[PDB]
């Protein structure tokens, strides 16, 4: 499935706080897509970010993976928006995701295609 | 009178304050509400530092991803021509060195406050 | 007229100078690679915090994004981008994904206006 998270947020956090945010992301990406974590990836970028005309702490969650998501959006929301919650203090009403699914063709790893 | 989420993100490459970040994204964010025509409480902005490139030279340049839940087609000119505005006015970058991308995103793939749409 | 676009998040202790020369480079890989001239290439390269499999490591996530002319060049640009990230930031084939995306040209926007 190659599952794959772009986790943008724009919170004040430390690099360990980043770290453990990815750590805990390949965790959530394999206990709910199913699949093994050594195939689940994750990058965590530092943003400036507004919701709602604000500028406040928040969240972009870009998920992407050679299917395996039909279904498992819910699920895979409210992972992410506790972790989020808890490792960052940013708020269920300030975080999106995004959930696309990928064709093999169209997904690159270790210099080759699917 | 219907609901569209519009999202933002701006990835780019000026050397700006953080300040000047913060009303990108603020002005992005009225932006999206005036255009795709939503409650500005709906409507988001993260904006990412960047080192960037345009023709095969390093330049001051931007990628911008707009992304909602519908409420795009129709739209796209109108929203090249503010996001360009804005970012030449706010990080002097030109608009031969900006990208845009739109896109339309079903609802059930929207994830939101611990849910999904 | 193509438009290809690459945006690069990498989680790479790397300089800035090294930063510049994997977007001059991924330039010139979308211009040879798609076959398009480099005037219409385009590149961002993100500092990301990454990990691979659990662990933080080293490593990568490409999104690659046009007006077509993708179909059948995603096996070449995934060997290249690749070898450029080995290359030049050390980075593991094992630790890369990319993405192909083919947008249409109306929903592509560039200097004001849309294609």
């Amino acid at each position: 499935h190659m599952p794959h998270a772009l986790i943008t947020l724009s919170a004040d956090i430390t690099e360990e706080i980043k770290k453990e945010i990815a750590h805990e992301s390949m965790k959530i990406l394999s206990e709910v897509i199913g699949k093994p974590i050594s195939y689940c990836a994750t990058q965590v970028v530092t943003s400036v970010g507004g919701f709602g005309g604000k500028i406040v702490k928040s969240a972009f969650i870009d998920i992407k993976s050679i299917s395996g998501l039909k279904g498992k959006q819910e699920g895979l929301s409210d992972r992410y928006c506790k972790l989020l919650e808890q490792k960052a203090g940013i708020e269920g009403g300030n975080i999106y995701l995004n959930f696309t699914e990928m064709t093999g063709n169209n997904w690159g790893y270790d210099h080759s295609t699917f």
